[PDB]
């Protein structure tokens, strides 16, 4: 499966669409289609590459810095996240967590 996903960065009033393979991480993606994004360790414990859900899943089993209750508040890791349906995700969105 191939999925369709949205980019908001609310802060600049952006959206982008790219399209994301239900195994690459989106993150990778969005870099490789021409839309970078902000990233440290890439590794999944950090916070820097952090969004939020605006709507649809992700398997970010990988990730390790977020909590179960900011993960069920939507926050999400994209630089370990695949899609696992079509989404649509605020990034930028690191400052929500420190
Ligand atoms: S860049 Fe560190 S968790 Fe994604």
């Amino acid at each position: 499966a191939t999925f369709k996903v949205t980019l908001i960065n609310e802060a600049e009033g952006t959206k982008h669409e790219i399209e994301v393979p239900d195994d690459e991480y989106i993150l990778d993606a969005a870099e490789e289609q021409g839309y970078d994004l902000p990233f440290s360790c890439r590794a999944g414990a950090c916070s820097t590459c952090a969004g939020k859900l605006v709507s649809g899943t992700v398997d970010q089993s990988d990730q390790s810095f977020l909590d179960d209750d900011q993960i069920e508040a939507g926050y999400v890791l994209t630089c370990v996240a695949y899609p696992t349906s079509d989404v649509v995700i605020q990034t930028h969105k690191e400052e929500d967590l420190y």
